């Protein structure tokens, strides 16, 4: 019936009863389970039966459902919808909107942090300069010398017959990936497509492995156009261990600001394409995934050749070891700048407390067991220990496709 | 592009479609609406029977290349007929060692199944007491242990029968350390095993009082009380713990024994049920070093361990527990391989394990597995399983959890 939901460190129990709300299938059927995944597979009715439904969250939420106000939103939405086959957000249930797609994101360790999200509207935005223009604002703010800020910047939703609004960037921060004819790559792998359609569209590229990438933005239906970064507005921090000295001789560096922004946002039915949204990073994430993913920067060897470890065999668990310490270096660095960052047992911990919350306000919440669990250390972390029920809820963030 | 699942590796790039899949023809837990994979547990008629006896029996008759034959034909016959005239019938012994074979290599949670056709298999349905089992079991344990040099193997004991009680083995595991609840309400030993140390001590069992006392066996024939078997100790090979370098470790006192044996596990063949066929391995290193020895739940040595390393466990932030749970680990693969007793690290097994997930997409064209149970519990992104997307599904013959006895 409800998913009987357990912790199998604390013996404790509870049923998820939210997962009926959901109204998307995800990709797993009672033949085969799908859930390890990574991205799906591929009227106005349908529109005006998602705009009340988001309607009613709202003002359920400010709890004024049945209110004259109530009855009247739900009356403009109807009457635009009718009329014109679309509607219109206003700011506040846009901000609701924004902070509930996080909320609801099943592959978020961060969400106890949900309900503190600022959020800024740029759906008066009529061009590429405009859009890079809200991006510097956007990430001046979040970045906030280093004391991060949680946000969002939300541009036009999609309209019928008219392009997007894109960032064609997959983050605001991304290093240049370089393809070698030598077969290799310098730089991040991730980014070598990326870094390709910045230089055709006239970007002078660098030689180094970190270098900041422009940005893409496109207004519809017209080519994309390209923005440097300034550099002071990207604020990065050198990697050091706090024992280990040779390490910084590595010239090893991260960006402070996770911001993405290829998701689109959905909320009530409409969709903004572009939607940049940032936080702040969990270390596991530069330090084991960004930095030792063997298609990534995959300086394992590197940094076990350094600690003078045995490389020859699996069973001197070599690799264990030299990701540990870039983990320990990531943090380390960070606290040193005083940039905001969260270790991946810290994060965990302050997500059980979150399953805590959501089970009393909503009687359950939506979690991705395969993303929450952190790549080093899985069992080590309390999430490990949690069952946890995944599916899909809207407000949502998605994958979209890449615009060219 | 192909009517089935569609699964990528992102290391490599590479893609493959799991056609395999269609051959379930068991449900799992999830839905279009909400995925339970990461669910540890989730929730005969003769015509029900027959059908999953044809299925075994063409299963058999294709890994033997004479499916269409008249011997295939002939055995379908003889099944449907003894099903006929008693309800229930019986495997030839070579379709047993086939089944048993198959079921392993069905088991989406297993990582080791690049093993699967090596498997010994000691057919046990003549065994008619619980004196017997023990025998029997004995003889698993001396074989399977082999002084160090672990071999893969199952026994069989006597299918459900109508009108009839379980062969039964009331323990998880051939070998169990005791969990004695005290009366400040800890656990000394292993707290996974409290329930059965004290069903062990209900039955007559005198109970120790140490870290690492070896349970005896409660050994079920049918229709009858479970009977206290003692293993001699001769027989369980244990692995005194120490450190390749931190020479203070070896004075913890850790150890742990050498046989993963499990015996509460039903295999189910063409419809089939074998209540009692305890099978055994090696271990994966990470199964001691990180679940069982540092599970909070468990024996829980890791802040023991931190301070031991004089690491700084009031923070978070120190990776004080990503440190000792690495150096217990590496306790484990060292003694291990000191003793001379098999085991695998948890690289060389998920390297391995991609290997069996080839081997399978040309052989069968997919291979059901469990992603979150693959994956093992430290330096999971550091194997090349995290970044292969898997499909999960039931085949059968199929190792099931089943409820315990009592
Ligand atoms: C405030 C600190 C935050 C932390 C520590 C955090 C942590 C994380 C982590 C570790 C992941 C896994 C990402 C990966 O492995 O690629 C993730 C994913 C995600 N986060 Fe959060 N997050 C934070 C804030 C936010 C905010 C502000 C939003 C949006 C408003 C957000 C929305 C999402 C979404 C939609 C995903 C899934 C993205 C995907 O599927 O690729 N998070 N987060
Ligand atoms: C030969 C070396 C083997 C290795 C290295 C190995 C490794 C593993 C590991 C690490 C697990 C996860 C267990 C846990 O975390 O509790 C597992 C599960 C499992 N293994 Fe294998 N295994 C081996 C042999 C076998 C054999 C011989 C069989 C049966 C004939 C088998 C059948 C299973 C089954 C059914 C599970 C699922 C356990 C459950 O759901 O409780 N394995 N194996
Ligand atoms: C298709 N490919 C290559 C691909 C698809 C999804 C991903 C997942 C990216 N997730 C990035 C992401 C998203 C949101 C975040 C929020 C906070 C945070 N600290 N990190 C965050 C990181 C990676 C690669
Ligand atoms: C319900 N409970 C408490 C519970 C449920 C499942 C489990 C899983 C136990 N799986 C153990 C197991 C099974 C087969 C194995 C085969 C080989 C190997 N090396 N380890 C192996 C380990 C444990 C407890
Ligand atoms: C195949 C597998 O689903 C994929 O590698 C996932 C696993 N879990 C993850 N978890 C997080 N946080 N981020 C990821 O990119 C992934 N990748
Ligand atoms: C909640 C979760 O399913 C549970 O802790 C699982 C996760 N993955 C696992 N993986 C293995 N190999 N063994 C386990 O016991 C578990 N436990
Ligand atoms: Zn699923």
């Amino acid at each position: 019936k409800f998913p009987r939901v357990k912790n199998w460190e604390l013996g404790s129990i509870t049923y998820d009863t939210l997962c009926a709300q959901s109204q998307q299938d995800g990709p797993c059927t009672p033949r085969r389970c799908l859930g390890s995944l990574v991205l799906p597979r591929k009227p106005a009715e349908q529109l005006l039966s998602q705009a009340r439904d988001f309607i009613n969250q709202y003002y359920s939420s400010i709890k004024r459902s049945g209110s004259q106000a109530h009855e009247e939103r739900l009356q403009e939405v109807e009457a635009e919808v009718a009329s014109t086959g679309t509607y219109h957000l206003r700011e506040s249930e846009l901000v609701f909107g924004a902070k509930q797609a996080w909320r609801n994101a099943p592959r978020c360790v961060g969400r106890i942090q949900w309900g503190k999200l600022q959020v800024f509207d740029a759906r008066d935005c009529s061009s590429a300069q405009e859009m890079f223009t809200y991006i510097c604002n956007h990430i001046k703010y979040a970045t906030n010398r280093g004391n991060l800020r949680s946000a969002i910047t939300v541009f036009p939703q999609r309209a019928p017959g008219r392009g997007d609004f894109r960032i064609w960037n997959s983050q605001l921060v991304r290093y240049a990936g370089y393809r070698q004819q030598d077969g290799s790559v310098r730089g991040d792998p991730a980014n070598v497509e990326i870094t390709e359609l910045c230089i055709q569209h006239g970007w002078t590229p660098g030689n180094g492995r970190f270098d900041v990438l422009p940005l893409l933005l496109q207004a519809p239906d017209e080519a994309p156009e390209l923005f440097v970064l300034p550099p002071e507005l990207v604020l990065e921090v050198p990697l050091e261990h706090p024992t280990l000295e040779w390490f910084a001789a590595l010239g090893l560096r991260w960006y402070a600001l996770p911001a993405v922004s290829n998701m689109l946002l959905e909320i009530g039915g409409l969709e903004f394409s572009a939607a940049p949204f940032s936080g702040w990073y969990m270390s596991t994430e530069i330090g084991t995934r960004n930095l030792c993913d063997p298609h990534r920067y995959n300086i394992l060897e590197d940094v076990a050749v350094c600690m003078d470890l045995d490389t020859r065999t699996t069973s001197s668990l070599w690799k264990d070891k030299a990701a540990v310490e870039i983990n320990l270096a990531v943090l380390h660095s960070f606290q040193l700048a005083k940039v905001t960052i969260v270790d991946h047992h810290a994060a965990t911990v302050s997500f059980m407390k979150h399953l805590d919350n959501e089970q009393k306000a909503r009687g359950g919440c939506p979690a991705d067991w395969a993303w929450i669990v952190p790549p080093i250390s899985g069992s080590l972390t309390p999430v490990f220990h949690q069952e946890m029920v995944n599916y899909i809820l809207s407000p949502a963030f998605r994958y979209q496709p890449d615009p060219w």
